[PDB]
């Protein structure tokens, strides 16, 4: 009793990765123990399994491997994601995420710091790269409800660039071999180096804020989240030390920035080959909710009279999940998986990528189809798990307020004698990335 065995060593190397996983289910099925690595790690390609050990069993599949790679930023240690489970991170997950979710509603600012983007990118009416406009236009808004709350453009600029760069010396093979030969006796890399030092900025930038929220602190939250968090841990009814407020911040801090901005830059350049879906949310938009021109309705509870919107977010979440292997899961207990006993200990990765093709559930998986209310099955581009998602919220918001007013204010164009970007990278890295287009940006309703 155990999941089937794929005859390669490292499946971990080889183009779109998510398409693979898809493609030994072939025979197969949808569970199957591969070897990514130089070890046997068993995946699952279905809304059904990827959601059985995640949400039925819930006890045993919910922790996460302590690999040499992840200790590497544990610092004090501890912490969202990469930390292990155990009964701190769940207290830890629990005080992280109240803050997203909050005296200080944060649904008006970013309704508000999306529009100065709009004016920003109204005045150019050229091909401004979509990608750092809108990758700058979450951290403008993380930045400004959650760490000191500058939003200056001389704080942000300075966070924003700590995030790419902390990124593509994470996830290089160089960092990653580490993982894969430990007895490597690591010998010195150029990459650990590269790591290392950027590494640090990221540990500073939030030693040098912490500490103003620190003296600058009154009865309840001060304008950002760090108040809140900075103080709901030193308050502890009875462990949930200090340092864990100093990672937290950054998940969030810094975290919050990439995976957004690549949604909404994925979503672009879906719009670009379709125009059919861009002019009917034109339509749908105004003539829906929005007589006017700006400034009218545009949320939440509204967030219904907005159908090809709730549409529209829902296909680009489920072709291209920012995040599409997830994080890789540990299993506590023995315990089955489905099909077949799993030993625990055993790193399972749940294809969210892979499970929104199942052409089981979801029609013309391949196409993109908008088209789905009425209703079609729910596709999980957050993952359904104890981890689940800490800002599933506030990615969910930025999503429809970035997407709503960039379609009322501009056109959105194809760059000229250029062709359109899509179909994926090959370097399918933590976060699934997009080639580079340059969005024209226009229109005088
Ligand atoms: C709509 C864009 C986003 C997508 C598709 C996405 C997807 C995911 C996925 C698939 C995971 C791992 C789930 C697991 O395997 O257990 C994850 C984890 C996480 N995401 Fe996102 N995410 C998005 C936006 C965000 C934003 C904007 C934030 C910042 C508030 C955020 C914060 C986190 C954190 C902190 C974790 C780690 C949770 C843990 O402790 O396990 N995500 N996300
Ligand atoms: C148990 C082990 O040997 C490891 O922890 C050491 C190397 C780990 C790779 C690292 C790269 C990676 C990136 C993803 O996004 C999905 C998960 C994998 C494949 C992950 C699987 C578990 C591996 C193989
Ligand atoms: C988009 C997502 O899923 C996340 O925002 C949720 C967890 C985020 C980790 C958090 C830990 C970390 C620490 C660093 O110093 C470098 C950046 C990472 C790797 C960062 C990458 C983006 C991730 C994976």
């Amino acid at each position: 009793h155990l999941p089937p065995l794929v005859p390669g060593f490292l499946h971990l190397l080889q183009p779109n990765l998510p398409i693979h996983l898809l493609s030994l289910t072939q025979k197969l099925g949808p569970v199957y123990r591969l070897r990514l690595g130089l070890q046997e790690v068993v995946v699952l390609n279905s809304k059904r399994t990827i959601e059985e050990a995640m949400i039925r069993k819930w006890v045993d599949f919910a922790g996460r491997p302590q690999i040499p790679s992840y200790k590497l930023v544990s610092q004090r240690c501890q912490d969202i994601s990469l930390g292990d489970y155990s009964l701190l991170w769940k207290a830890h997950k629990k005080l992280t995420r109240s803050a997203l979710l909050l005296r200080s509603s944060m649904e008006p600012w970013v309704d508000q710091l999306t529009q100065e983007f709009c004016e920003r990118m109204r005045v150019q009416a050229g091909a401004p790269v979509t990608i750092q406009k809108e990758f700058s236009l979450l951290t403008c808004s993380i930045i400004c409800y959650l760490t000191f709350g500058n939003k200056e453009d001389t704080l942000v600029h300075a966070f924003h660039d700590c995030v790419q760069d902390l990124m593509k010396t994470w996830d290089h093979w160089s960092i990653q071999i580490l993982d894969m030969v430990p007895f490597l006796r690591f010998f010195p890399n150029p990459g650990l180096w590269r790591l290392k030092q950027a590494i640090e900025n990221r540990d500073h930038m939030v030693e040098k804020q912490l500490r103003r929220h620190k003296e600058s602190m009154v009865a309840g939250q001060w304008r950002d989240m760090t108040d809140y968090m900075l103080q709901g841990v030193g308050r502890q009814r009875v462990q949930l030390l200090e340092g864990h407020v100093h990672m937290s911040v950054v998940d969030l801090f810094i975290g919050g920035t990439e995976t957004t901005a690549s949604t909404l830059s994925w979503a672009v350049a879906f719009l670009l080959h379709h125009p059919e879906i861009q002019r009917r949310l034109q339509e749908e938009l105004d003539r829906e909710l929005g007589p006017g021109a700006s400034c009218s309705r545009v949320t939440y509870k509204d967030r219904a009279r907005l159908p090809l919107l709730n549409a529209t977010i829902a296909e680009v979440l489920r072709l291209r999940p920012v995040v599409p292997l997830a994080l890789p899961h540990r299993t506590t207990r023995p315990s089955s998986i489905f099909g077949y006993d799993i030993p625990e200990g055993m790193v399972v990765i749940p294809n969210l990528q892979g499970a929104h093709l199942d052409e089981t559930v979801w029609e013309q998986p391949h196409e993109f189809r908008p088209d789905r209310f009425l209703a079609n099955p729910s596709a999980l581009a957050f993952g359904c798990g104890a981890r689940v998602c800490l800002g599933e919220s506030l990615a969910r918001l930025e999503l429809f307020v970035v997407l709503a007013r960039l379609l009322q204010a501009f056109t959105l164009l194809p760059p000229p004698v250029g062709a359109l970007p899509s179909l994926q990278p090959d370097p399918y890295c933590g976060v699934n990335l997009k080639v580079q287009p340059f969005q024209v940006r226009l229109q005088p309703r």
